[PDB]
């Protein structure tokens, strides 16, 4: 691989302003232009993008703006023979902050007191509602960049932490870390579940009505991962009948979440519209990414974040 | 001193089930009576109440339930010869957190949030708007119970942490304390600006115009201490200028807050109705200052939080 230009495909446009991005990118040591639908690629060619276009395939390399990759064929980057990378890395300290926001958020029910900021009513708690994080348990399901972030500020704030990871191994902060078969051991006594794993073969649908059983009944489920590792129809069964007590959502089956879900009723559950990693520099952040693997090609090395 | 009785005031139902709290006291070695407004007290009479009444007086010894003793007479105690206490130190993990939760839902734009879901509306924040705790400066005005609940959190989240206090003397995770005639310098450069003072002389209306002249156009001023440190009215003036961006206030001059009240209709004011501290277990928390003190009181040593 020999790159000699960087294209930014217009669907960065989902994430971030292109011409922010583009100007992050400005001294890179080749030309970066802005690349619609419909254009082609060729050899030297490397690609930023957010999502799959066929043409890409075309190109010696395509940069996956976000960590999930998993809208990219990446059985056909193998056989085209075109490098394909992400982002992940660079999203723990927005989404572990977002997540600490939402744990708070229920602790301390600050919800509820926007709800009645609308009224102007001044609305006092049941004293039995508003509790402290510190001694309670969150299990985090997925310890990677989003699932440690989110650790790392729970541990910060006094909790309790386990959590589930594909590997099983030790994670700094987690006090006990299960294997995915032990799912229901590690989130029975949890007051907080936290999805942070990526949608695949095994994930889709982890988190159904067996596992809205065997959650506490004052419990929360957080999703920040992907609408579809949960059965969302399960999910509004087990809010209606009390299984679990809430939840917060940023990812659904379909986003926009149609207005219709019973999802956006429910007092306990708080909506984000898949903004959990949100942030200002996002720009500047995957940039960073870029420059540093047109140094590893540049050097010969192997590429940071290869996906295939 | 010896006490003989330990009368429970009404009041006290204001914070907390009277039931729950007289319970709780229920090993002091002497009996625990409920108080209605009009009862008397003598020589052996040790009373915990939330307010103040007159007669109390006549008892030897009052315990205030909260941390703030604004509305007692404490010239009017000290002549009286009847000790009085407060409950400083109990309020440090509730109020940390609610902070923690205001700084962290404006800084990933929560608020916002919970807003649209009452609309349904799926509304991305704009791209400068979101950001993260981490990196960004708070001054804590106020350097006791309250206010290192709050700079023990941010610290751990990776803030930047200064604050403000009275004797000057350095705090754990305060990189800079200041005394109280260089808030000015305190305040200057803070994207938060925490108030965690009793209300005293000195600082009945310190946050005025001026601060908020200050006070960077970007930053939020949060109030958990009481409402009349700060100038509401220059507080309001200062939200319709742009003068500051915004502010999370448990706390108001008048309580409950007044329906007519322009702060109910800021969006980003975040009104939490003087909940701050809430929590199930301050029954608990309240009755082991009260048991430390009964002891002091038998072996003769300093009772705990004397104000005279
Ligand atoms: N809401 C949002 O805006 C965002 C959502 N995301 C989503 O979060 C996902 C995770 O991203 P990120 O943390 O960067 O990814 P990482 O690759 O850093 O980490 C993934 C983690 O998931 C674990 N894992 C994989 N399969 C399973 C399983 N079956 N059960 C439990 N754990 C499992 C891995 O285990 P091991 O450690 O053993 O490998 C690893 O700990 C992304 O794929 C994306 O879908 C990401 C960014 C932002
Ligand atoms: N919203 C709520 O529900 C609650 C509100 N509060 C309020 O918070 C107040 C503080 O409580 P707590 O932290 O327990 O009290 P503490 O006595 O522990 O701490 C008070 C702090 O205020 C500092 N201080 C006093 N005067 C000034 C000043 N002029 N400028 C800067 N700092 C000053 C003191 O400085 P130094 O240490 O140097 O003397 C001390 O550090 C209470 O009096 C009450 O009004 C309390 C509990 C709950
Ligand atoms: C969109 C950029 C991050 C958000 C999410 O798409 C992801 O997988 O990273
Ligand atoms: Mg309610
Ligand atoms: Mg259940
Ligand atoms: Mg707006
Ligand atoms: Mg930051
Ligand atoms: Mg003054
Ligand atoms: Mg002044
Ligand atoms: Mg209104």
């Amino acid at each position: 691989m020999h790159i000699e230009r960087l294209a930014v495909d217009e669907s960065v446009g989902r994430a971030m302003p292109p011409q922010r991005f583009i100007e992050a990118l400005s001294d890179l040591g080749v030309p970066v232009e802005f690349a619609g639908e419909d254009e082609q690629f060729g050899p030297g060619d490397a690609v930023a993008s957010f999502g799959h276009r066929d043409a890409f395939l075309d190109a010696d390399w395509v940069h996956c703006i976000r960590a999930g990759y998993d809208e990219f064929p990446v059985g056909v980057y193998e056989e085209a023979g075109t490098y394909l990378t992400n982002s992940t890395g660079i999203h723990g300290t927005t989404v572990g902050e977002t997540v600490a926001g939402y744990m708070l958020t229920f602790a301390r029910r600050l919800h509820a007191y926007r709800d009645a900021q609308h009224d102007h009513a001044w609305d006092l708690p049941r004293y039995e509602e508003p509790f402290t994080l510190a001694g309670e348990r969150v299990c985090v399901v997925g310890l990677g960049t989003l699932g440690r972030g989110v650790v790392d500020r729970a541990a910060a704030l006094g909790m309790e932490v386990v959590g589930v990871r594909r590997s099983g191994d030790p994670v700094d902060n987690v006090s006990t870390v299960y294997t995915p078969d032990r799912l229901h051991e590690a989130i029975a006594d949890a007051r907080f579940v936290v999805l942070a794993t990526p949608l695949t073969d095994e994930t889709e649908g982890m988190v159904a009505a067996p596992e809205f059983e065997t959650m506490r009944e004052d419990a929360s489920l957080v999703n920040v991962a992907r609408g579809p590792v949960v059965v969302e129809s399960d999910l509004v069964a087990a809010l209606d009948s009390g299984d679990i007590a809430g939840a917060a959502l940023d990812v659904f089956s379909e986003e926009p979440l149609p207005e219709d879900s019973p999802l956006w009723d429910f007092e306990d559950v708080l909506i984000t519209p898949h903004v959990s990693a949100a942030t200002s520099k996002y720009h500047e952040d995957v940039a960073a990414l870029i420059r540093e693997n047109i140094e590893k090609i540049a050097t010969g090395d192997e590429l940071t974040n290869r996906v295939v």
